[PDB]
């Protein structure tokens, strides 16, 4: 079958820790008071979820209530759960409170309020050294969850949050993400179809945070190349030729080969034959001052087939096309 494969980084950090860490099932959430929060607007709908604009009445703060489906089928313990352990890190999202919806009567987990423009109205219009400096920005949010155990899973522009009168940003809907045994075997069905990693797309279960560090790319792609989204498949099979369009096939089948993957035969009639494209090919009057050597050779270490050799968060931060960048 399937070989196995191991993050190269952050490895044990959940075998060390004492289980109430991430056996979320255990957790006993303290509640908050539903009367603290007024809700103010829906904002939208959730797969699991609806979401609303309130004000915290204590202190007259704008929140966000994110009220959860009773269809969760146990998981609204693993994104409590996760989002406790990140709270305070650099740009994670705050889990301000949970409370008991008094309508819905399910968990209802209140955020602090970002004012944003929600990242997918605003990272088609950002300069180049905007786009660095954001980029920084979710590299700090990736590298912390990843040192504690927790893959997002979920990468994707509208789960970045910027204002971006203060130049500030935060990762949010925690929904999907999961903490990382080595070993485990997880559910493909995660992430957005166009920032589905390789791995997903042919059915290898043994993934690690790597997997955010491919959707992050597709980010970058689509930023610097003026391009949404960058790989734009019509469903999980075409998003995969999508890609090998890009980066080959002869790349793809020794991936394959390496983990000892059984390809879904049905990629047979459509996968076809594709040599890698140099990334200039992507270039054009539009989007080149967004292009630079630093940030082709940048993405080009991110989308790899092969999810041992992306670089990893804190690898990516080392880079120079962020030497231009303010610290
Ligand atoms: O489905 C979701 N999961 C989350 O974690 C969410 C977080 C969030 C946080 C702050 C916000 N500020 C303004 C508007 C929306 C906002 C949303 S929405
Ligand atoms: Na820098």
């Amino acid at each position: 079958g399937p070989v196995p494969s191991r993050a190269r980084v952050y490895t044990d950090v959940n075998t060390h820790r004492p289980s109430e860490y991430w056996d979320y099932e255990s957790h006993v959430v303290e509640w908050g008071n539903q009367d603290d929060y007024q809700l103010v607007r829906k904002l939208g709908r959730g797969k699991y979820s609806e979401v609303f604009e309130a004000i915290n009445i204590t202190n007259n703060e704008k929140v966000v209530v994110k009220i959860l489906k009773p269809v969760a089928a146990a998981k609204i313990k693993r994104e409590i759960k996760i989002l406790e352990n990140l709270r305070g890190g650099p740009n994670i999202i705050t889990l301000a409170d949970i409370v008991k919806d008094p309508v819905s009567r399910t968990p209802a987990l209140v955020f602090e309020h970002v004012n944003n423009t929600d990242f997918k109205q605003l990272y088609q219009t950002l300069t180049d050294y905007d786009i660095r400096f954001y980029m920084y920005e979710i590299l700090k949010a990736l590298d912390y969850c990843h040192s504690m155990g927790i893959m997002h899973r979920d990468v994707k522009p509208h789960n970045v949050m910027i204002d971006h009168e203060h130049r500030k940003l935060r990762l949010i809907d925690w929904g999907l993400a999961e903490f990382y045994h080595p070993g485990q075997e997880y559910n493909v069905r995660v992430a957005s179809r166009y920032f589905k990693g390789p791995e997903l797309l042919v059915d290898y279960q043994m993934y690690d945070y790597s997997l955010d560090m491919w959707s992050l790319g597709c980010m970058l792609a689509s930023m610097i190349f003026r391009k949404e989204p960058f790989f734009h498949g019509h469903d999980n099979y075409d998003q995969l030729v999508r890609i090998a369009k890009v980066l080959g096939t002869e790349d793809l089948y020794d991936y394959i080969d390496k983990y000892n993957i059984e390809l879904d035969p049905r990629f047979n009639d459509i996968l076809g034959r594709h040599s890698r494209k140099r990334w200039e090919r992507f270039v054009h009057s539009e989007n080149q001052h967004l292009v630079s050597p630093e940030a082709l050779d940048f993405l080009d270490k991110l989308l790899r087939y092969d999810h041992q050799s992306r670089l990893t968060a804190r690898e990516a931060m080392e880079h120079p096309y962020f030497y231009t960048v303010v610290k």
